[PDB]
């Protein structure tokens, strides 16, 4: 106990049931989903890395779970973030004017939660768990998200909005799941614009960020997909939220 086996935090506790619940509440409250059997969706889950070596997980370990999961997500009005999740689900939670991943019934079960298992044990592994940078890529969470974010980008079409931390060293970071998976699967063939929302994190006077190297980058690989890209300046995301809530504004 004064030396753990992986480098990661263990299993978030009473992880079961806490999946269990959150799965009973989003199907309560989200009629597309209310047919879903949360006992069938926590067996899924259970099922992708329970008995299995924690840095051996792979895509596949998931699909009973995806299915379980499939939901309809209206494909114009996605919000893919980067660095900024708290921006991002304040603003969704005003009106519903996009959705993000964390709106979706499997983003809403794994979100803040962490979870591992053991190979040839059935146990959950609540004292530690494999990193991602020290250990393994292929654990039960990072596998997770890979997963989920990659078939929530290719549900979008049409204008794709994404926000971005400003105040970052990379405004845009190519090692992101953002950057790494989610620009490389939307669909050409569907999506027309992927529109940046820069958040400014510089307080009040702060310079044009759409200008930023990185951003220049994310530009020419998006317009190489043959996607248009967008990008604007969000200055003070206070004002923002503030005229989302009450666009009957005058700052506004
Ligand atoms: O929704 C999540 C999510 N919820 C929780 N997490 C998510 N990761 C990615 N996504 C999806 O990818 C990006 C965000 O991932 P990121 O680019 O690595 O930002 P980031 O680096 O802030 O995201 C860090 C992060 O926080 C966990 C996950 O363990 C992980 O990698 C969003 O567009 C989402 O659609």
């Amino acid at each position: 106990r004064w030396r753990q086996t992986w480098s990661g935090p263990g299993t978030t506790k009473r992880f079961p049931e806490t999946v269990l619940a959150r799965c009973v509440k989003y199907t309560e409250i989200h009629p597309e989903m209310r047919h879903v059997d949360c006992q069938s969706v926590w067996d899924a889950f259970k099922g992708a890395f329970i008995s299995k070596h924690p840095c051996d997980i792979t895509e596949e370990d998931y699909q009973p779970l995806m299915k379980l999961g499939t939901q309809t997500v209206p494909c114009n009005k996605i919000l893919l973030w980067s660095r900024i999740k708290d921006l991002a689900h304040q603003f969704t939670q005003v009106q519903r004017d996009m959705f993000t991943l964390e709106d979706t019934l499997l983003g809403y079960l794994a979100d803040d939660l962490t979870w591992c298992g053991e190979f040839d044990t059935s146990k959950i592994n609540y004292q530690s768990c494999p990193d991602w940078r020290k250990d393994c890529s292929n654990n039960p969470v990072s596998v997770f998200w890979k997963t989920v974010s990659r078939r929530f980008a290719e549900a979008a079409c049409d204008v794709v909005h994404v926000m971005l931390d400003g105040s970052r060293s990379k405004i845009f970071d190519k090692d992101s799941t953002f950057g790494s998976v989610q620009v490389h699967n939307l669909q050409p063939e569907k999506v027309q614009t992927l529109e940046a929302w820069v958040i400014h994190g510089g307080r009040e006077d702060s310079r044009d960020l759409c200008q930023d190297p990185t951003i220049k980058e994310l530009e020419s690989i998006i317009s190489k997909r043959n996607i248009q890209f967008s990008c604007k300046n969000i200055y003070r995301p206070d004002k923002f939220l503030q005229c989302v809530k009450n666009p009957e504004d005058s700052s506004c």
